[PDB]
């Protein structure tokens, strides 16, 4: 009852670009657990066991990061909804299978 789902999105325009992303799924298909970030970078001078667990096992490339929704059915959302044009970009989201994608380039649109 909400296993929390690992699942990889992939296409934008580097890493630097990840936060658009994740902002922009899980708005769509609900809470990412990881505590990544949803924004640009600013100006300036809990987790269960199972969510803590996947969150640990973190991975990213350069146009691809692994999340963890809190359910299955928000990974479900996630995945039915790809791809998401995202800043000029193809981002798609598909199940995490324990590797990285085999697809791990940037998609412009």
């Amino acid at each position: 009852p909400h296993m929390p789902t690992e699942v990889i999105l992939r296409g934008y325009r580097n890493a630097q670009h990840q936060y658009a992303a994740i902002n922009h799924y899980e708005q769509i298909a609900g809470r990412i657990c990881e505590d990544y970030p949803r924004e640009p970078p600013v100006e300036s001078r809990a987790l269960t066991p199972e969510e803590r667990a996947k969150v640990n096992r973190a991975m990213s490339g350069e146009h691809w990061v692994k999340v963890t929704f809190e359910s299955a059915e928000a990974a479900d959302k996630a995945v039915y909804s790809s791809p998401q044009l995202i800043q000029g970009h193809l981002v798609y989201a598909e199940y995490y299978k324990g590797v990285p994608p085999a697809q791990d380039e940037a998609i412009p649109d």
